[PDB]
C-alpha cells in the first residue's frame, strides 16, 4: 500500500492529527449521557460531563466538518471504563470527563458509548482515511485513599468485569504505598503517587500481564497509534518491556507525554524519545513556538536554532508530534490577540518536521487559561473561518509533498522577525515565508530557493496575504516585500529515481516482525534492505513498492542497526540509524544489590551479557541506579527490560565520572521468565 495509506499504523509525518477531548466535542446520543450531580448540559462547569461522545465524533466525519479541512487522524480520550464517583475537591465537583480515572482497562467508558459504538469509530474513521489515536494511561487507576476506603472508589481495579484489588487492603500489593511525589527527583516522581490517583505496581506480575493484555485488545480492535500518558512517571525499564509487547505483536504509532517548561532541555527527554521504542509530544518545539508566534518572548533566531538543534538531538526527528497547544497548557489565541498569530503559528506546524497535532477548537479560534479552561465544549462548527480555510490548504500537503512529510529543515533567508525556510526531500521541495511583524513590511533580496525555474502561487491562496514567488535559474527568486503578516507556502514536486527513506517504524522489535519503511525512489521492482552489512531480499520482504516496503526483520544478533535499501538497480539510500533489533521478547527484572556504598558523584550501573544490558560496554551500562523510595542506599534498584526465557549474564559496577570499578568474584547469572516479573536481590561481591 503508498506511505500515504489509513492503513500505515506504523509511521504517521504524512498525516495531520486532530485532538479531540470526547466529552467536548460533539453529542451524537444523549442517551448515554451521565445524569445527576455528574452532568451538565451547559458545560458551563468544566469538571463535569458535558455529553460528548463517540457518535457525536462519527457525525462530524460523516458530514463532512473534519474531513473538509483534511484532517487525516484523531487522538480521542482514553476509551477505557472510568470510575462514576462525584469527587467534591474543596467544593468543587468533579467527574472522570477526561477519561484519565480508569477502573477497567478492558471495557469501554459507557457515558463515550458501547464497544460496539468503539468499534463502528473505527470503522467510520477508517472509511473515511482517518487514523484513530486513543489515550492510554497505565500509570494509574484514579483517586483514592487507603486510610479512607469511601472515598471515590478507592483506586479500584477491574478486569473485563472481575475485581482485583483495591488501594484501601492491597494484600496483593498492586499499587504503590510510599505516599505522594513531591515531584524533587525522577525516582520520587515513579514510585510515589501523583497527586491522589492510586499509582499502579508494574513489577507486580498480575498488573503487568493484566495491561500488556489490555493494550493488545484495543489493537485487535483496529487503533493506529497510541499516545501514552506520564510516560516520565513511569519506570523506564517497564515502558520498554511495553513498547515491545506492542511492537512485537501488532506495532501501532505510540508516543507519549513529558512536559518541558519554556528554555527546559533535558537530557532525560530527548534519551526516552531516542531509547524508549516511542517518540514524544514535542514540547520543546510547541513552547518555542509560543515564545516567538504568541508570548514574542523569543525571535526568529531562537526558533532557527530549535529548528536546527532538534533535528539533531532527537535521533528520529520525523516522529516527534507537534503542536502550539493542547490540554495541558492555555490557549493559544488569546482575547487580546491579533487572530494573525495563531494562523501562522498553525501555517508553521502544518509545514513543519514531525506530525502535527491541532487542539480541538483551534479553527474556531478558542481562548481559555490553564485546566479546565483550555477544555471547554467547542463553540461552532463553521467551516468558513480563516484558520478552518488554513488548515483545510496546508494539511493535504503531508500527502502529496514528501518534502513536507520527511524533508530536511533549511533557513533561507531570516531577520528578527521573518523566517523564510525549506524542506527539501529528494527533489520534492516546500519553501515558506513569515513575517511575524503585524505593520512593518519585509523586504526580500537574495533569496535562494532549491525550486526550478517559474512562478510560484501561494497554496494559501493569499488568504494570509502571500504573494507568487518568481524563481528563475539556479533557484534564485525575484525580489519582494512579504506584507505585515505576510504567510505565503509555494512548492514543486517530481519522483526521486533515487532510493530516499524519511521513516521506518516500528524503531524496536525482535526477529521475524515486519517493520514498514517509508519514503520515495525505491522502485516497483523488489531490491535489497540491508540491516548493517545483512541482506535481506526475496521472500522476507513482504511488501515493494515506490513510497513503502514491508520487510521482517532478520535473524541478527540484538544491538543496534542501520538500515539502507538498494532498488533493484543496486542503488542504495540514505541510512537510517539507531534501529534496534531485541535479543527477543521482553520481561521487566527488577535488580536490587545491597552494600554497595558509593562516593560523591559515584553511582551504580549493571551490565551484562545481552543488548539489552549493554553487552559489557561500561558506557552503555543501564543507570544510574536508584536508591531512595523502594529502597534505600546502600541497597539500589533498577527496573530493566531484559530478554524473556534465558539466562542472562552479568555484573554490577561503579561509575565515578571516567572510573569504573567492577564487582569482584565470577559472573552472575539469572535466568529471566517467560512472562510476568522477576527480583534479583544480591550482595556487592568486592
Ligand atoms: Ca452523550
Ligand atoms: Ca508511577
Amino acid at each position: 500500500a503508498p506511505d500515504t495509506s489509513v492503513s500505515n499504523k506504523q509511521n504517521f509525518s504524512t498525516d495531520v492529527i486532530y485532538q479531540i477531548f470526547t466529552d467536548r466535542f460533539s453529542d451524537g446520543n444523549p442517551a448515554n449521557n451521565p445524569t445527576g450531580a455528574a452532568f451538565d448540559g451547559s458545560c458551563t462547569n468544566l469538571r463535569l460531563y458535558c455529553g460528548g461522545d463517540w457518535q457525536g465524533i462519527i457525525n462530524k466525519i460523516n458530514d463532512g466538518y473534519l474531513t473538509g479541512m483534511g484532517i487525516t487522524a484523531i487522538w480521542i480520550s482514553q476509551p477505557v471504563e472510568n470510575i462514576y464517583s462525584v469527587i467534591n475537591y474543596s467544593g468543587v465537583n468533579n467527574t472522570a470527563y477526561h477519561g484519565y480515572w480508569a477502573r477497567d482497562f478492558k471495557k469501554t467508558n459507557p457515558a463515550y458509548g458501547t464497544m460496539q459504538d468503539f468499534k463502528n469509530l473505527i470503522d467510520t474513521a477508517h472509511a473515511h482515511n482517518i487514523k484513530v489515536i486513543i489515550d492510554f494511561a497505565p500509570n494509574h487507576t484514579s483517586p483514592a485513599s487507603s486510610d479512607d476506603p469511601s472515598f471515590a472508589e478507592n483506586g479500584r481495579l477491574y478486569d473485563n468485569g472481575n475485581l482485583l484489588g483495591g488501594y484501601t487492603n492491597d494484600t496483593q500489593n498492586l499499587f504503590h504505598h510510599y505516599g505522594g511525589t513531591d515531584f524533587s527527583t525522577i525516582e520520587n516522581g515513579i514510585y510515589k503517587n501523583l497527586y491522589d490517583l492510586a499509582d499502579l505496581n508494574h513489577n507486580n506480575s498480575s498488573v503487568d500481564v493484566y495491561l500488556k493484555d489490555a493494550i493488545k485488545m484495543w489493537l485487535d480492535l483496529g487503533v493506529d497509534g497510541i499516545r501514552v500518558d506520564a510516560v516520565k512517571h513511569m519506570p523506564f525499564g517497564w515502558q520498554k518491556s511495553f513498547m515491545a509487547t506492542i511492537n512485537n505483536y501488532k506495532p501501532v504509532f505510540t508516543f507519549g507525554e513529558w512536559f518541558l517548561g519554556v528554555n527546559e532541555i533535558s537530557p532525560e527527554y530527548h534519551q526516552f524519545a531516542n531509547e524508549s521504542g516511542m517518540s514524544l509530544l514535542d514540547f520543546r518545539f510547541a513552547q518555542k513556538a509560543r515564545q516567538v508566534f504568541r508570548d514574542n518572548t523569543d525571535n526568529m533566531y531562537g526558533l532557527k536554532a530549535m529548528l536546527e538543534g532538534s533535528e539533531v538531538d532527537y535521533a528520529q526527528v520525523n516522529d516527534q508530534v507537534t503542536f502550539i497547544d493542547n490540554h495541558d497548557m492555555e490557549r493559544f489565541h488569546t482575547s487580546n490577540g491579533d487572530r494573525r498569530k495563531l494562523e501562522q503559528a498553525l501555517a508553521f506546524t502544518l509545514t513543519s518536521r514531525g506530525v502535527p497535532a491541532i487542539y480541538y477548537g483551534s479553527e474556531q479560534y478558542m481562548s481559555g487559561g490553564n485546566d479546565p479552561d483550555n477544555r471547554a465544549r467547542l463553540p461552532s462548527f463553521s467551516t468558513t473561518t480563516t484558520a478552518y480555510q488554513v488548515i483545510q490548504k496546508l494539511a493535504p500537503l503531508r500527502k502529496s509533498n514528501p518534502a513536507i512529510a520527511y524533508g530536511s529543515t533549511h533557513e533561507r533567508w531570516i531577520n528578527n522577525d521573518v523566517i523564510i525556510y525549506e524542506r527539501k526531500f529528494g527533489n520534492n521541495v516546500a519553501v515558506v515565508a513569515i513575517n511575524r511583524n503585524m505593520n512593518t513590511p519585509a523586504s526580500i533580496t537574495g533569496l535562494v530557493t532549491s525550486l526550478p525555474r517559474g512562478s510560484y502561487n501561494d497554496v494559501l491562496g493569499g488568504i494570509l496575504n502571500g504573494n507568487t514567488l518568481t524563481v528563475g535559474a539556479g533557484g534564485a527568486a525575484s525580489n519582494f516585500t512579504l506584507a505585515p503578516g505576510g504567510t505565503a507556502v509555494w512548492q514543486y514536486t517530481t519522483d526521486a529515481t533515487t532510493p530516499i527513506i524519511g521513516n521506518v517504524g516500528p524503531m524496536m522489535a525482535k526477529p521475524g516482525v515486519t517493520i514498514t519503511i517509508d519514503g520515495r525512489g525505491f522502485g516497483s521492482g523488489k531490491g535489497t534492505v540491508y540491516f548493517g552489512t545483512t541482506a535481506v531480499t526475496g521472500a522476507d520482504i513482504v511488501a515493494w513498492e515506490d513510497t513503502q516496503i514491508q520487510v521482517k526483520i532478520p535473524a541478527v544478533p540484538g544491538g543496534i542497526y542501520d538500515i539502507r535499501v538498494a532498488n533493484a538497480a543496486g542503488a542504495a539510500s540514505n541510512i537510517y540509524d539507531n534501529f534496534e533489533v531485541l535479543t527477543g521478547d521482553q520481561v521487566t527484572v527488577r535488580f536490587v544489590i545491597n552494600n554497595a556504598t558509593t562516593a560523591l558523584g559515584q553511582n551504580v550501573f549493571l551490565t551484562g551479557n545481552v543488548s539489552e544490558l549493554g553487552n559489557w560496554d561500561p558506557n552503555n551500562a543501564i543507570g544510574p541506579m536508584y536508591n531512595q523510595v523502594v529502597y534505600q542506599y546502600p541497597t539500589w534498584y533498577y527496573d530493566v527490560s531484559v530478554p524473556a526465557g534465558q539466562t542472562i549474564e552479568f555484573k554490577f559496577l561503579k561509575k565515578q565520572g571516567s572510573t569504573v570499578t567492577w564487582e569482584g568474584g565470577a559472573n552472575r547469572t539469572f535466568t529471566t521468565p517467560t512472562s510476568g516479573t522477576a527480583t534479583v536481590n544480591v550482595n556487592w561481591q568486592p
